[PDB]
């Protein structure tokens, strides 16, 4: 019988690898995605909502940068008991969505990446007490997995005595948050996740680009420059709005047309 | 102090004994229930829903056929909780209701039959994967209980050894589904509840009846026929559509009478 | 350049001629139609509702008996203004739906669509006047008529008030009579009148409409031998509702959620 | 047939005449009024709010304080078209109401003050240009009527060159505005509505009373003090937040009852 | 990771200690609080709701009578989680909500007072069965807290055996209503909240003030009259509808303004 | 007294010149813009919308496009009627603004263009439903320079531009209606939608398939559109749904977590 009270937030990073799928992607997301995720999970998921990401960055190919959006649950319980394998209706989930996000080509091909966190972040590393009135936050959602065989401690060590501390550094940037991620749920590559608030676009280059090169290339890198990690492998990232229009468990009155 | 984590979905099965009720007991649901519910477990029921019945199909009152609705919960906690019986606000649930729904006279009359379910269904025997663009569902669902004195395996081996295999053979049915009643609950008399799933009446009425016909007749049956229980006792139906209007925690504005 | 305030509560009559295209019907209804329908008119409805049809009542048959729902609409222009033709996303509305509703037989004869116009307050109120909703649940039978071809519509219309309407008045099963005169000018509707008339329940319908109405003389252009005289789809159609309907789609409409 | 285009600001001073009444009237308000309302109007009304009243201030009764609400309705055309009288649904308004608001006593009651407007005000003669930004506004809203035998253009030229030059002269007046009373439309006795805007109950207080004792007493007066005029029958008012949660046509979802 | 399934629901009881600060806490309130309330808590709060006070009766102030309004949440989770500590964006409180509500005095100085307590009422000490439609009530919520060295067992056999039988005396009383304070959440001084309804002010006023006069004064009284508890610091209380329009979860659309 | 009935849909067009300033812009919009204006015509619109624009393809700068989105009212009286410009509470509108859509620094004009509520052309594409397809939604409306002819002008869009659209199979739909001179003295005289399949679609179109037209003598620019950018052309390319029904969809500036 027994359930367990499973609090948790996750993020999906949702690619979309050409302009010319964007419509289509952009379409499958809101006119079938929300009314069928819903359809499934209305009673155990507190919040849903899509996160539209700014326009790519310069070098933000290099960071897997999610061309389309991010997507957000808050569930009660785990999405991955098996249990929950069991629904009435199934989601319509065709290939094609899978090539233009990227899993697929028609190129190598990209993993797609579900990160489970607790509800509340863990490590709160600058900025701590800033409000909304304190100005609009080109936020920075950056999730990172260590390669295969790099012992998980000294990623971490790497992570917070070397990378963050350049954060801290810069006041360009307002805040830095960060969770592990849960892998004991879904067996997700990914590490961490963090957030990173910059003012704008320029702020995100001149630390994420130009104040990172004074980094020391660590030895399993799998590219020059930072991050040192494999993009849309073990490295995916969005910047998004401090506010989304998109909270689909509030705002979705079905898919009405532009007249 | 504590309070146990115990999500689950229940099921009413309301019965309407008399086209002559129907316009007053429909008023009571939409006037007075549905206030009077949120009112009190708004905060710990995530879903609260009522799938109104598809007309009484042909030998439907055989089957205990709900002619009025089904009524739907998802609870995050035991609503059976000795507790939960403290309430500011008590609902207004006049004798006339429980007429109306059969549970009274005016030479017997016929129980409340308020099953409660896991939120997910145990047992997926037909149609896994089915999407809603696969076209429309008569969703039959049904409860049963084995009578007095008969053992539950022996119970549940004929349901899924000579009553299962029926509908798998039919390709009328579109689907199949099965839990396992909490009877640790609220004592529901029921022990299962399944979900059945045609295109249409007529394939109902084929299948339920005709098909049917092809059972050997059991030692404890109530009545000649499949499903060989007592109407309204020890089997309640319903047939309802893939959707409702009256998702009452998002949808209702008040008892807006018409013009 | 200029468009008519022109303010009309509409309403279409949506059978279903076989419990076998019931969910298929329903369906298109729920899952395309609402959106389809608000991604036209949005910003010159103020209120698009379904009130879906108590069951069909002995002898409904012979009174056009919708057996799905009605249909309401409140325009502010009229919707057969030739400029509103013209629409960016049109609607999905196959054949089938025509099959599902009676307007085709499929593959004699089928029957029309009865899309009636209306001012946006009833004419007439001929019975029951200043009853609220406390004084208890109504079987709305709703019901529009209209008179053959060749028939002088003041004798129809002298006919309805001074033969049908008394009846109505007569009965205590009956707590209400309402009625207006269609908007003929608007879509060419073959229908004159639309009235509501309540009751209690299907049984005071039925002692009323059926055997009250034994009473009346049978008119020279009857359709058929009993009230209401009129051809069945053609030129009567009704349907019986309850006070409230959860589809007040404007407001409560959250997309075509799946039971689980 | 034709129905005119009458777009239309109204506005109802609910008063209540003693705190024993006000639960009851309350009650009523927003369990019965709420509903029975919208069920008629909804169509062709396209915003409904109350705007409940602050705490009557220091002499406020002799201005006719509505000390329940206003009621405030925008209309798309005229409510009193003979036409609109006949409604398939009539509301339930007893007899109780109209001695709660004090239409009726147990030693002479009072008017029931119900004044249309243009949707946008006619005057603006203080504070243009003022947003919410500049902060929060203690909202005087008061409309007046001159005697009988009162020479209409009199009673204006008085408001308009003595009245409101005390309002423009106190700096504790953030906002000033007016609109001439469609006397066309149910022969509401009232002429004009004023919106006088201050900081708090003590800046009204300062200018609306202490300010005020500089004004020539007219011959017409039916008080000593300004305003002049017959409380709850030449003069009501209220007090209100810039803010009402009650916008009945978005927020009404039944009358949920408390815990 | 684990975090415990907690549900309880919070009362705060917030003051407003003067008129003129009424509009300006009240904007905060609905402009503010709101949107960084639920900007937090929204996947782990299933409702929040305001409750605004009814005029404060005669010699309420012996009462702690919050002449603004109840706050009450209700929580899945203890929000007194040190991990619920960290938030992206922190809410906008300043120092003069404190002045407003009285815990400072920009007069002595109040503690702010949050209530934790089970979703559901311990005790039913009257008017069990009670529906809505037996009438309005004036709902009479009380917390109190013994003052030091006072042991509880006494406090609480002093409430039950002395105080409530009083209210069970006067037919004026329609409700009574006991949980007991969960101390273990935030260290609240609180014991024990009481909902104590009557009709009206009046009901009210004989039964707290007139039929309490009987009451043997107690040792450790901190005033001469029933509660015998420190205003504001060891009682705290507000008279409230059966309704309130600001249930924040589903009605909030924005700091709309009025026109 | 009398209020003139005058149901229109407007279009204005919303740049934002500048990555940088596009998180703040962007905040005005959905923290200040929305309540302040639901604030002041909940009562007499029926529809209040934003449909954020689809990334800028190659040579979009050319056409006047709007960087940030489409805002979108539908009206059910004259916004322009003198007697509407009394407002209780006025909106928070600054300057800042202005500069990031581009108003402010040579400096861009505020196009505000009113139309009926209904297509008055339908020239292409005509009973397309929605399950035909996901649709680029390029808006783009036009100004003929000062001193030339309007008739001339209509007649070169319709006569020789217009055709172009039919030709190509990549356009799917085609829609115009002329601009309401009579309300706020908007400079552009057309408003048109033209639907492709995608960005691609787009540019073979209104780049390369335009190639082939006569450069007219009143050109502002070498290539089609011919007009100056921003200034006699805007446009916008959107998606057939926008979650921004700020009507129905708003509540509140509710903060990520
Ligand atoms: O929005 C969603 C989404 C999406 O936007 C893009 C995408 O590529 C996959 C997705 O899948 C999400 C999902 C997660 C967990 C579930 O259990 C589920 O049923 C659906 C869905 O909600
Ligand atoms: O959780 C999952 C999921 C889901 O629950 C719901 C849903 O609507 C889509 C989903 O898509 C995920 C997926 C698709 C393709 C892949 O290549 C892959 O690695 C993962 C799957 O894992
Ligand atoms: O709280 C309750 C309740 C309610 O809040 C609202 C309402 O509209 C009906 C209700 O009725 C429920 C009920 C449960 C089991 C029974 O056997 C029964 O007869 C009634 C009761 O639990
Ligand atoms: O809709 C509802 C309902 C109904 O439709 C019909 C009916 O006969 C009883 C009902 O009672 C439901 C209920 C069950 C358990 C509870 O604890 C409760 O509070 C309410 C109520 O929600
Ligand atoms: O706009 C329309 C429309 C729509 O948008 C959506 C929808 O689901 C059905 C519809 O049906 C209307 C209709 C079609 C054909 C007729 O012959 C007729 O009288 C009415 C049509 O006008
Ligand atoms: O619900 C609706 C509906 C329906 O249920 C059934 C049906 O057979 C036709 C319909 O058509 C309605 C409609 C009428 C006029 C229009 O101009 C329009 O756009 C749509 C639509 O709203
Ligand atoms: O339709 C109306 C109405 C209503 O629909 C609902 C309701 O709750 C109260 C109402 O009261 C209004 C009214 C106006 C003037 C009066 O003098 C009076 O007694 C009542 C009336 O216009
Ligand atoms: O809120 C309302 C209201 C009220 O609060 C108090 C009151 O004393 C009368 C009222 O009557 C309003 C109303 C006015 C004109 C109408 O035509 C109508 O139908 C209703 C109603 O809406
Ligand atoms: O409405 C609210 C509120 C209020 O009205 C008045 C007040 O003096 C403080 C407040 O604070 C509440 C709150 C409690 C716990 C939290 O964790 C939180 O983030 C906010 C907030 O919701
Ligand atoms: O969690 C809390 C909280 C919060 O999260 C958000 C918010 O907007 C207000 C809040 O108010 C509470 C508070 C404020 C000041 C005090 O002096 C005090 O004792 C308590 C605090 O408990
Ligand atoms: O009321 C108005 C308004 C508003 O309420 C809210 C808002 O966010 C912007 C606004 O802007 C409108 C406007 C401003 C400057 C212009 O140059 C122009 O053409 C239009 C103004 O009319
Ligand atoms: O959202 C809007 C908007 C906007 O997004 C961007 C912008 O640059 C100006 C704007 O102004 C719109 C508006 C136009 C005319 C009015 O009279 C009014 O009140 C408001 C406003 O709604
Ligand atoms: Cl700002
Ligand atoms: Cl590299
Ligand atoms: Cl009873
Ligand atoms: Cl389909
Ligand atoms: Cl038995
Ligand atoms: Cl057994
Ligand atoms: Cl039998
Ligand atoms: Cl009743
Ligand atoms: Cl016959
Ligand atoms: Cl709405
Ligand atoms: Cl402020
Ligand atoms: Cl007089
Ligand atoms: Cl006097
Ligand atoms: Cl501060
Ligand atoms: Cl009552
Ligand atoms: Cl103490
Ligand atoms: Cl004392
Ligand atoms: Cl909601
Ligand atoms: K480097």
């Amino acid at each position: 019988a027994d359930f367990k009270f499973e609090p948790m937030r996750s993020l999906i990073y949702v690619d979309c690898v050409s302009e010319d799928y964007r419509p289509k992607l952009q379409r499958w997301i809101y006119k079938v995605a929300i009314p069928d995720s819903i359809s499934q999970f209305e009673p155990y998921v507190t919040k849903y909502a899509f996160y539209p990401s700014f326009p790519i960055p310069p070098q933000g190919d290099r960071f897997g940068y999610a061309r389309m959006q991010l997507t957000e649950h808050h569930w009660l319980v785990s999405d991955l008991d098996p249990r929950l394998e069991i629904k009435a209706i199934a989601e319509t989930f065709p290939m094609d969505v899978l090539v233009w996000q990227g899993q697929i080509p028609a190129a190598e091909g990209n993993p797609f990446i579900f990160a489970f966190l607790p509800m509340w972040w863990e490590k709160d590393l600058k900025g701590k007490g800033r409000t909304i009135e304190d100005g609009a936050n080109y936020r920075f959602n950056m999730t990172i997995g260590f390669p295969e065989g790099v012992d998980k401690a000294e990623g971490e060590k790497w992570l917070f005595e070397k990378v963050v501390p350049i954060l801290q550094a810069a006041p360009e940037c307002t805040r830095v948050l960060a969770s592990a991620v849960k892998k004991d749920i879904n067996g997700c590559v990914m590490d961490w996740v963090l957030e990173i608030w910059f003012e704008n676009q320029s702020g995100w280059y001149k630390v994420m680009v130009d104040d990172m090169k004074a980094l020391e290339k660590p030895s399993w890198a799998q590219q020059d420059a930072f991050p040192f990690l494999k993009p849309y492998h073990n490295v995916c990232s969005a910047a998004v709005a401090d506010y989304t229009p998109s909270n689909n468990l509030a705002n979705y009155r079905g898919y009405i047309t532009m007249r």
